């Protein structure tokens, strides 16, 4: 597990290099790869209930007041952890110089929509925010039924809400059971990865590739540690612990596919149900500092491959822009170079100009790898917050 | 609540009267509809659990023999609400004489449809009746373990029963909630109808809609008040416990999404929970007295406007195809303009021919505000009726 | 009941075929059909939740190293079950001799698929096999629970179980009562497939017809009746218990239909539930004998028609690629004939050639009365080798 999951990914890296090199990447994604997703269908299979039924236990053991504090703590702590992870790739992408070695030139129904008119529907078909929102209006509403002076209301609440909980703690167990399968999809994932676009870290690329890992590891010292000091948290037996859920992430290139692991991970380190259960769902979709952080650096590769000049108030708007970026990209892989086209488009910059798409479709060459980096912050960001609101309830 | 609901309805129909003769129909579509539309959806949010919750219950409560007698009362008081509805609207069209003013001139597979073929599908996307007939069918099926000479088999019917008890009586303590914002609510639907409709009751398009909420106002005095003092119930409080699904039907002119409202009305006035978890959700989309009565007055209004004189056997006619249009009429806004051309393409008068989409197009005009109208009896007629089969189980 | 459905099946068809005879196949389809078909909206409307809640109970119930066992026993049964159909079928199919009176001239995928990625969606929309996945991870995850050093994790997982067999044991009260009114819907399914397709029974397609259903005689005498008798199970007590869900199968032709009739059928005889949950529903999907044998002799009636002479290899091949189409073939009526155009491209047989278009088209005319013979052999091999499986736990 602790050394495993570790020599599956070194190993895997390695074995997906070697192969890579060579021009078998057609080979692992026939006889490896299987291996690697059907470690992701389990870990997929598990998202939905696991959200569910922790969260109307979660919202039912914790008393709405501080339920609606902690969402004000956590939102508030999203909105500057990528603020900062913006900033923090545009000073990394000055750092380096991505760019250069090329010469070119050149919301309402977002929040209805958080609502669902069918959680059956809503479960059925994905929808975490859907089933957010639905669930913690049913534990709420659970907690309400304690308090009734009738008899057979509160037996009839205990007994939904027992089942529920067991329910949720089944799909524990089953983490726990499919992490044991982790070495084996761990070691195909990075593998499959390194061999298509491990060729492809060449040049600018190995560039832009080195300035957004050194801007992840970055976020990790400089704010995610530094925050758990301030709070009082030993970040060396913070990623002990997480070290499943940061793994998997790297892994899975998946926030929300990773999402049962990260769950488990905040159970293991006592955070109450009633917190994790909400910051880490909501936080799968909202807190993705490290898509904060790549959307800038690659943005300035953009801007810099086409030999145009940022100015401050442009690199402001830039942050601005990437922080809305990053709360729409989805925690599926590849989400977050999508979601960079409609970053260019606010800076003025098409992808149907040739140049544009030129150097973005080099950033898609690499995007995979650098999607890695991403999920594994967009996730630690997400037990960093939890733990820290946890820390002060 | 009994004074706020009223004191958002008056105001907002002021405020959207006001806003609609300068002409800021699209400020209030942007600013205030959201407010109004999220009061719809998280009513839409409980329709289908507390419809398939309340009647494996309200199913299991009561015996079998008394349940298929609950239905034959209230089948058979819906198609005599409906068809007094369309004579009491034809009635009401030639006390007026809307269409003078202008001179122009000229089943099988539903009933299987009940059964679903997935009742988890069925919860997932709407579908009420398939969802009625699985949940009776359970019910039923939670009392016969009850007899069980088993001992596991009764502890996990009632294990069963309670936790889908338990999530009833949680989706009723949400309505409780939700319609704490109703004041809100209401005063922006009513707001942005007035709005957008209310210039358009000008002439011959304000005969009609006088002609139509004088035929309400009768169906609910000369039908439903007279049906309820000869069952003897009071309609002063029948009317005061009824005010809250009554105006959220009103305002939010669905009939399905009012439904989480009007069974908690029958619960807030002691009816049986397995009469009404059936009668109310049956007649959310087969008793529509308001709609019946909108059909009649406007398909004379089409002949009227056309110049064609209704012998007593086309009126007759009429009766019977919109009786069958006020059946096949869902309990969404908009949906009996729409079944309204079904209805004329029976009298012979079909869309195609330009002056009959005129006048269908001037109805199209006011069809929003007519629509609060119908909504109000459809649900009214639902409450009646439930109310007097329960009167006489 | 015993006798009742007799009665409608020979009734039934006597009624079909001399009303086919005249030509009123489509009067029955209008009058007759309608009361066949609600009988087959009934039963599939139990198929998603009798599989999902007998299986989380089956699986908690048995262990985990005897479940696997069962598994490989059943697959093995079932692999070898379909190969010795295909075998008989061809040696039935040269006993006869169809397409001689004629003449004429000339993965990985599917296994990842099986892991669910939403057991909310797949519960939803089908999905058999999925939900057999999730299902039994579910039921070992609950009996983990019952071992927690916790109290309120095992009271919450009790509490789960419980609700989930309470929903589970009240689908079964429902098939006893869904099977009273099979006598009305044998009659109706068994003379519409007599009226459309009893014509069609002349000359080499009643030869091939005959050549199917002694096969199917054959496949259960000296198969299922042997195999019973081996394992020391009495045959004429098995067809007895059976006999609902054998003509349920062949009237409703559709495996994934006839489900709940079939694992009601295997508790009557006393199968313990961790096992028939488990092998009746992979079975009614995989193990098709009555297919296997079908296109078996098909092929050769295609093969014969065309005048071409099919080697002892080609024969092998055959029987490799009929038995890789019986698990393909879905448990819905007419599915085989389908799979059937499959089995043709391997042979270098394909269907834009007009004579083999011809030929297979005259199945299709016949293809109804087939299907009936071929799921009562689907569904008895489901059974028989489950009966077995227990037999020797
Ligand atoms: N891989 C990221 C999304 C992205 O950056 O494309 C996540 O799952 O959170
Ligand atoms: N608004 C009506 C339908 C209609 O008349 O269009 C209802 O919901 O019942
Ligand atoms: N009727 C078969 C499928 C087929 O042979 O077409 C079954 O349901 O198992
Ligand atoms: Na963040
Ligand atoms: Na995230
Ligand atoms: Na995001
Ligand atoms: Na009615
Ligand atoms: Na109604
Ligand atoms: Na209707
Ligand atoms: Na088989
Ligand atoms: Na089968
Ligand atoms: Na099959």
């Amino acid at each position: 597990v602790l050394q495993k999951i570790l020599i599956g990914l070194i190993l895997g890296a390695i074995v997906g290099l070697i192969l890579g090199h060579y021009g078998y990447a057609h080979a692992v994604h026939t006889y490896v790869k299987p291996f690697g997703d059907l470690f992701v269908r389990l870990l997929k299979m598990l998202v939905m209930p696991i959200v569910f039924a922790s969260l109307v236990v979660g919202a039912a053991s914790i008393s709405p007041a501080r339920l609606g504090r902690v969402g004000v703590k956590i939102v508030v702590y999203y909105l500057l952890t990528s603020a900062f992870a913006v900033t923090l790739g545009i000073i990394m992408a000055r750092l380096f110089n991505p760019g250069a070695g090329i010469h070119l030139a050149v919301l309402v129904h977002i929040l209805l929509d958080i609502v669902p008119t069918n959680p059956f529907g809503a479960l059925a078909n994905g929808q975490v925010l859907p089933t957010i929102f639905f669930a913690i209006i049913l534990g709420i509403a659970i907690t309400y039924l304690m308090n009734s002076e009738n008899e057979k209301v509160r037996k009839s609440a205990e007994t939904l809400l027992d089942a529920i909980n067991g329910l949720a703690e089944a799909m524990y167990k089953i983490v726990n059971g499919v992490m044991q399968l982790a070495p084996i999809g761990v070691f195909a994932l990075i593998a499959y990865v390194m061999a298509e676009q491990g060729v492809h870290v060449v040049g600018e690329l190995a560039k832009v590739t080195a300035a957004v890992y050194v801007g992840l590891t970055l976020q990790i010292l400089l704010v995610y540690f530094v925050l758990l000091k301030i709070y009082g948290i030993d970040p060396i037996s913070f990623i002990k612990h997480a070290k499943d859920a940061m793994l998997t992430a790297f892994v899975t290139r998946s926030s929300s596919g990773t999402l049962p692991v990260t769950m488990r991970v905040a159970k293991e380190m006592g955070i109450s149900e009633g917190i994790y259960s909400f910051t880490l769902p909501l936080g799968a979709t909202i807190n993705m500092d490290g898509t904060a952080l790549y959307q800038g650096v690659c943005t300035f590769f953009i801007a810099n491959a086409l030999g145009s000049h940022l100015t401050v108030g442009q690199q402001l708007t830039i942050v601005l822009t990437v922080v809305l970026a990053s709360i729409g990209t989805a925690g599926v892989p590849g989400a977050g170079a999508i979601m960079l086209a409609m970053a260019l488009h606010s800076v003025g910059l098409p992808l149907t100009d040739p140049n544009v798409a030129a150097a973005y479709a080099m950033i898609l060459g690499i995007d995979a790898i650098l999607d890695m980096g991403r999920t594994m912050v967009n996730v630690t960001g997400d037990l960093t917050g939890t733990a820290i609101v946890a820390k002060t309830e």
